[PDB]
C-alpha cells in the first residue's frame, strides 16, 4: 500500500526533569489527526499555548533547541523530536506541564521505548516527504551544515574537541539509515557536557538538572560515569541524534543527506531556514507503493 502518515496508537505518559531547568515535568503524548504535525502544548498555562514543532517557531538555540510563542517557550525539544523522526511519527500532541521536555537518561531511548510500547497507528493519508533536489549549505566561522540530494536518509557529523578525552578518538561518523538502525545504533546515544563548566552553567540556569544520571559528564581527563559508555563513539552519535531532531523541525521526513562539521542547534536551524527559503532545492513527495520507496519503516 501507500506509505501512510502515522500517529500514536495510545496515550503515552512520562515524568522527569528538565536538563537545563531542573524542573519536574509531566509529559503526555497523544494521537492527533492527519496533517497536524507534532504540536507542543504548555498545559500548565490557561488557556494553553500550542507551538507547532516547526523551524519558524525556533527562538533560541543556546545549549538546546527552544520553541517560542508569545512570552513562553518549550525548551530542549531535540531528543524527543529525534525519537519521533526515527520512528516516523507525523502527527501528535505533546503536552508538557513545564517549560522543558524531560531529559530522561539523556538519550532518545526512553522516548523510543515508551512510544513503541504504546504502538503507532497508520492513518488514511499519504505520508509526505521533503526530497532534497539541490545542495544547500550554510557556514559560520569553522562550522558547516549541508543538505545534499540522496536517495534515502543519511546523516554524517564531525566534531573536533580540543580535550584529552576526545583527541585520538572517533570524532566522525556517517549513518545511512537504509543499512543502520536508528533504534539500535543512534537512539541510545546520550547527551554530554563538561564538569569544568557546571558551576558556570548553573549560574546561568543551565544544566540545573544535569548529572551522570542523565548525561555523560566529562571531567578534565576522564569520563565521570562509572558505568561507562554505550558506544565508543557515543559523543558523535549523540550529535547525529541531535541533528535528526533539529532536522525534523521541517515538519516532514527527509529524503536526502545531511553533513555537519562542528554544527550545533543554531546552525542546524539556519540550514533549515535557508532550505525552506530556497524552494527550488526541495519538493514534497509521496509514495503510492511502500515497496518502491527509498526509505522504509518497521511495522507500527
Ligand atoms: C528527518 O528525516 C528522517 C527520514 C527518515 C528517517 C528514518 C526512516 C526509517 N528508519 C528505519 C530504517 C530501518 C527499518 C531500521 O532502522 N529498522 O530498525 S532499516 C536499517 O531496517 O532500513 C530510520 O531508522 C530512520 C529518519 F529518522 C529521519
Ligand atoms: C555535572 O556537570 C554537567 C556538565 C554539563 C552537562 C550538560 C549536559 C548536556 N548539555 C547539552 C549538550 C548539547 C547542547 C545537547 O545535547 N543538546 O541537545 S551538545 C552534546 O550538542 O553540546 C549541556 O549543555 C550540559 C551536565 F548534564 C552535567
Ligand atoms: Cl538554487
Ligand atoms: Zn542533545
Ligand atoms: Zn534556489
Amino acid at each position: 500500500s501507500m506509505i501512510k502518515q502515522r500517529t500514536l496508537k495510545n496515550i503515552i505518559r512520562a515524568t522527569g526533569v528538565g536538563l537545563h531547568s531542573g524542573e519536574k515535568v509531566y509529559l503526555t503524548l497523544k494521537p492527533a489527526p492527519v496533517d497536524t504535525g507534532i504540536v507542543f502544548c504548555r498545559t500548565d498555562l490557561d488557556p494553553v499555548v500550542e507551538i507547532p514543532a516547526r523551524a519558524e517557531n525556533v527562538g533560541e538555540t543556546t545549549m538546546s533547541t527552544t520553541l517560542v510563542k508569545g512570552d513562553v517557550k518549550v525548551d530542549t525539544v531535540e531528543h524527543l523530536l529525534s525519537a519521533m523522526a526515527g520512528l516516523g511519527i507525523d502527527n501528535a500532541y505533546v503536552e508538557l506541564s513545564a517549560s522543558e521536555v524531560p531529559i530522561m537518561d539523556g538519550s532518545a531511548g526512553p522516548f523510543v521505548f515508551l512510544i513503541q510500547s504504546a504502538g503507532l497507528q497508520e492513518q488514511e493519508a499519504a505520508k509526505k516527504f521533503i526530497r532534497i533536489k539541490r545542495e544547500v549549505s550554510v557556514e559560520e566561522g569553522d562550522k558547516r551544515a549541508v543538505f545534499v540530494p540522496f536517495d534515502g536518509f543519511k546523516v554524517s557529523f564531525e566534531i573536533d574537541f580540543d580535550h584529552p578525552v576526545f583527541r585520538g578518538r572517533t570524532q566522525q561518523a556517517s549513518v545511512d539509515f537504509s543499512s543502520t538502525s536508528f533504534v539500535k545504533e543512534v537512539s541510545r546515544a546520550r547527551t554530554f557536557g563538561f564538569m569544568r563548566d557546571i558551576e558556570y552553567l548553573r549560574s546561568q540556569n543551565l544544566a540545573l538538572g544535569g548529572s551522570v544520571e542523565n548525561a555523560i559528564v566529562v571531567d578534565e581527563n576522564r569520563v565521570l560515569n562509572e558505568d561507562g559508555l554505550r558506544y565508543e563513539d557515543e559523543f558523535v552519535k549523540h550529535k547525529i541524534l541531535d541533528a535528526i531532531g533539529d532536522l525534523y523541525l521541517l515538519g516532514n521526513s527527509l529524503i536526502g543527506e545531511f553533513r555537519g562539521f562542528k554544527s550545533g542547534h543554531a546552525l542546524n536551524n539556519q540550514l533549515l531556514r535557508t532550505l525552506i527559503a530556497d524552494k527550488d532545492a526541495w519538493e514534497v513527495v509521496t509514495f503510492e507503493d511502500a515497496r518502491t520507496a527509498p526509505i522504509s519503516y518497521m511495522r507500527p
